[PDB]
């Protein structure tokens, strides 16, 4: 039930997934963030310290928190809402097949954006076409839906 008191959010990519090249992943995340910063006064800067607002980590099964991943399929990832400590960090189940665009596997890009929303304070949308819909479904074109934009703007 909290939001970031600053608009200069920072993120730190802790480790990577074995499914994609590092530069591919970095870009994916950058583009994910870019989506929100585009409709809000928010900015996202990549840092290299635990001090980052949002820390990005890929994991398998137990990974620190009490919500370990379910291996292939199922829970794909999860991000904690705004707050101190672990709050804000986004976790990805490196047991999934991460990719982009058409084809098998889940889009790291689209999933990231979704999770970044949660890490910004956004809650799940009730619209099937919105990016904040709790159900993954690949789509082409603008990821954000009127509902997602209104949401993030009602916050920032
Ligand atoms: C497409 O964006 C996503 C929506 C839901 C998920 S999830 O399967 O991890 C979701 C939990 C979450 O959004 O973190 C669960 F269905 F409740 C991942 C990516
Ligand atoms: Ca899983
Ligand atoms: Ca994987
Ligand atoms: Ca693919
Ligand atoms: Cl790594
Ligand atoms: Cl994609
Ligand atoms: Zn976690
Ligand atoms: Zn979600």
């Amino acid at each position: 039930d909290l939001k970031w008191h600053h608009h200069n959010i920072t993120y730190w990519i802790q480790n990577y997934s074995e499914d994609l090249p590092r530069a591919v992943i970095d870009d994916a995340f950058a583009r994910a963030f870019a989506l929100w910063s585009a409709v809000t006064p928010l900015t996202f800067t990549r840092v290299y310290s635990r001090d980052a607002d949002i820390v990005i980590q890929f994991g398998v099964a137990e990974h620190g928190d009490g919500y370990p991943f379910d291996g292939k399929d199922g829970l794909l990832a999860h991000a904690f809402p705004p707050g101190p400590g672990i709050q804000g960090d986004a976790h990805f189940d490196d047991d999934e097949l991460w990719s982009l665009g058409k084809g098998q596997g889940y889009s790291l890009f689209l999933v990231a954006a979704h999770q970044f929303g949660h890490a910004l304070g956004l809650d799940h949308s009730s619209v099937p076409e919105a990016l904040m819909y709790p159900m993954y479904r690949f789509t082409e074109g603008p990821p954000l839906h009127k509902d997602d934009v209104n949401g993030i703007r009602h916050l920032y």
